[PDB]
DNA sequence: CATTGGTCAAGCG
DNA sequence: GCTTGACCAATG
């Protein structure tokens, strides 16, 4: 009734947060604005693609790097499962 | 286990 | 008002 500008077009449900409803929202409309530069992860929140970027290294540590595509992990384990993902020949 | 999407709201000035 | 990152349950 006015708060309808407050909630969430697709569900109904009422937001206080006006940023959290722009995300929420994004869970229907499949937008995914903010996007990786170092692969082609994209997500719905700021913050994730924060807490995503610290998968493809830290400051003080060491990288390992994928030897076709360049591209880098912080984790072994993660460049195995980009390996089979993306190279599997 | 590392990493994720959806959620929540503390904290800033 | 908005950014930010912690929480949780889910995935592989
Ligand atoms: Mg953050
Ligand atoms: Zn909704
Ligand atoms: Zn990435
Ligand atoms: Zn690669």
């Amino acid at each position: 009734e006015g708060r309808r500008s407050d909630t969430c077009e697709y569900c109904g449900k009422v937001f206080k947060n006006c940023s959290n409803l722009t995300v929420h929202r994004r869970s229907h409309t499949g937008e995914r604005p903010y996007k990786c530069e170092l692969c082609n992860y994209a997500c719905a929140q700021s913050s994730k693609l924060t807490r995503h970027m610290k998968t493809h290294g830290q400051v003080g540590k060491d990288v390992y790097k994928c030897e076709i595509c360049k591209m880098p992990f912080s984790v072994y384990s993660t460049l195995e499962k980009h390996m089979k993902k993306w190279h599997s020949d």
